[PDB]
RNA sequence: CAUC
């Protein structure tokens, strides 16, 4: 719920569609942030997914277990 | 739903 950072750019380390989660490495701090599939904004063209090695833009928010990505989109 |  609580927003820590906005408009953060990062690269997807991995995302596993079976388990429905992954990690994004923040460009700004170089730390991994957890991303759940629900946190990813709906695709134009696995409606909620990101691809390994892709650059994405997201908010960082406070989850139960730590920092997690929110509102994950393409850059811009 | 936390290193698959």
């Amino acid at each position: 719920k609580k927003v820590i950072a906005t408009k953060v750019l990062g690269t997807v380390k991995w995302f596993n569609v079976r388990n429905g989660y992954g990690f994004i490495n923040r460009n700004d701090t170089k730390e991994d942030v957890f991303v759940h599939q629900t946190a990813i904004k709906k695709n134009n063209p696995y409606l909620r997914s990101v691809g390994d090695g892709e650059t994405v833009e997201f908010d960082v928010v406070e989850g139960e277990k730590g920092a997690e990505a929110a509102n994950v989109t393409g850059p811009g």
